[PDB]
């Protein structure tokens, strides 16, 4: 307990003894409680282009702990052997080519400067001396100021503790751990428009339907077992980076120190996933690797009840199946921290429920014995919020798509993040995720539509700014003025490595669509009148929007 997060705690509360104090009242049950202290969008470009959805109910919502404080049982020692097992296996496994290293100030610096006020703290050599006194600290098995939240500078050691854990695990990312050439089933930097192609490669593995259980609330059901066995990375890195890494482990993932916000309360706990951490995606990813493992094992046979009790488990049966199959059985799965798709090598996975809710990674909603519901079409898994499509062009070359319930997409499209914010950077975000229904969701008829209408009223040469999405899979093409069909033919058939033939496309005219049936299942308004009425009156709005922007040039795009 004390020795490791106390200098943290002493800390904040000498800093705060303007308000500082103990509660009665407060509801923490199984996180540690030590104290706490007094301190305390619609985008309209968007919105009057997409006037038929002021109606639609999930967009009206769109506008506008409980969970945290369990513990998780603690898993069997049969089940611990075998996750241990596994995850020395894995480990090895995942770094078999790349070896570990340290990521710099100049690498973590680069990124700042490409992506919040953060960008100033990174230009003070003042930060970087904190991080320098914070890191010495690290070195001596000691933390004095790395804290997790749930222009005061009191943002410069938050921003270095994550710059220290950038430091000792960055390379995870960095250097492409999860990438599905070193992971076989991760997708790290595949992107979204690769994830659909990869679902239909796992489709042609032979063997039982697809799996994609979702968890209910992953990052609490990561347990101080899980915590063992992610911390074994270290045993692969060079002296001074197993010393800073272990310093991020023990003393920010097994002891973590958490603020959560009118009082602000400071408290504490020895397992579940942190927050924001780097390491956060890598790891769970990780994890759910060797978790879905095991449940294979468990599908085929190989794990018993008997085994998950048993405290001398025998190693050999395991290691060996590892040793001859568990790299196939890696390349039936689709793995994004804790979305997974896994195709088994039959439907026995279905019920191989034991160790699965032994390990914490109990499904949502459903009975926790109830057998798993896989599905016979890829193209209805779900996986990372959307489905894919199979799409025969009019040459008769076949596109996968990704797609999900229109009204998400047009109710994310209607929100600007934040107040404040003029015109022109409504405009400018509308254009952005125009753009983006362009490059990813052109397959949608009135996505088509009200890209084409919101492009038709901004500026041509304004430059969308400010994410669309803070998804892992999201690399932004759309952020341009480079001419969307351009973009297009580069993401979908240049550089596109399930597309043989290199054709270009010349017109929109020759970009397909869902067939109208499917368009309408996934949420499509056409067909409907007023739908029909809002296409022969946009040029009317565009119009006046244009009014509004003022006198500057615009292209047409109907
Ligand atoms: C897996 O890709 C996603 C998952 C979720 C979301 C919604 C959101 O996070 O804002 C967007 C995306 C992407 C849109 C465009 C490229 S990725
Ligand atoms: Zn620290
Ligand atoms: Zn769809």
């Amino acid at each position: 307990n004390m020795d490791v997060i106390g200098e943290r705690i002493k800390r904040i509360k000498e800093e705060h003894n303007s308000t500082w104090h103990y509660d009665d009242e407060n509801p923490y049950k199984t996180w540690a409680y030590h104290g706490s202290y007094e301190v305390k969008m619609i985008n309209g470009v968007v919105k009057l282009l997409t006037k038929p959805w002021d109606v639609v109910p999930m967009v009206t919502q769109m506008a506008m702990k409980e969970k945290v404080d369990t513990r998780t049982p603690r898993p069997l020692p049969g089940t611990r052997k075998v996750m241990e097992i596994t995850a020395e296996w894995l480990w090895r496994t995942l770094g078999r080519n790349k070896r570990p290293r340290l990521c710099t100030r100049e690498e973590f610096t680069k990124k700042v400067r490409t992506n919040d006020s953060a960008k100033a703290a990174v230009e003070d050599e003042e930060f970087w001396k904190l991080v320098d006194r914070e890191r010495e600290l690290h070195k001596l098995g000691k933390c004095g100021s790395c804290v997790y939240n749930m222009s005061r500078a009191i943002w410069y050691m938050w921003l270095g503790v994550r710059y220290l854990e950038f430091e000792a695990l960055g390379f995870l990312n960095e250097d492409h751990w999860f990438s599905r050439e070193n992971s076989y089933s991760g997708v790290e930097g595949e992107g979204l428009h690769k994830l659909g192609y990869i679902l239909r490669d796992i489709s042609k593995i032979p063997g039982g339907a697809m799996y994609a259980d979702d968890t209910a609330g992953w990052d609490t059901r990561i347990t101080e077992d899980d915590l063992h066995n992610e911390e074994k990375i270290i045993q692969q890195m060079d002296p001074e980076h197993r010393q800073l890494a272990n310093a991020i482990f023990k003393l920010t993932y097994q002891n973590k120190v958490v603020k959560v916000q009118t009082v602000m309360d400071i408290i504490s706990r020895k397992d579940q996933r942190g927050s924001g951490q780097v390491g956060t995606y890598g790891l769970n990813t990780f994890t759910n690797m060797e978790a879905q493992l095991v449940r294979q094992m468990e599908g085929e046979g190989v794990l018993t009840k008997a085994d998950l009790e048993n405290p001398h488990l025998l190693e050999k049966k395991i290691t060996q199946w590892l040793e001859t199959k568990g790299v196939e059985r890696l390349k039936r799965m689709a793995i994004s921290g804790d979305d997974c798709v896994v195709k088994p090598i039959d439907d026995r996975f279905a019920n191989a429920l034991l160790a699965l809710n032994d390990m914490g990674k109990v499904r949502k909603d459903i009975p926790q014995w109830q057998p798993s519901k896989g599905w016979h079409d890829w193209q209805q898994v779900p996986f990372c919020s959307h489905h894919f499509h199979e799409l025969i062009m009019k040459d008769g070359r076949k596109l996968v798509v990704p797609c999900r319930p229109q009204d998400e997409l047009i109710g994310r499209a209607r929100i600007s993040q934040g107040a404040g914010w003029s015109l022109r950077e409504t405009a400018c975000l509308g254009k952005a995720y125009a753009q983006m229904w362009s490059l990813m969701y052109f397959h949608r008829r009135d996505l088509r539509l009200a890209s084409n209408a919101i492009c038709s009223a901004v500026p041509v040469h304004w430059v969308p700014t400010s994410r669309t999405t803070w998804s892992i899979h999201a690399h932004h093409q759309w952020m341009t003025t480079e001419d969307m069909l351009t973009v297009w033919n580069r993401v979908w058939i240049e550089e596109n490595p399930w597309m043989e033939d290199k054709t270009p496309v010349t017109t929109w005219e020759n970009v397909p669509y869902l067939g109208k049936r499917e368009d309408q299942w996934c949420g499509s308004l056409i067909g409907l009148t007023s739908r029909a009425t809002w296409a022969q009156n946009i040029p009317t709005a565009i119009q006046q929007v244009r009014s509004l922007i003022g006198n500057e040039e615009f292209l047409d795009y109907m």
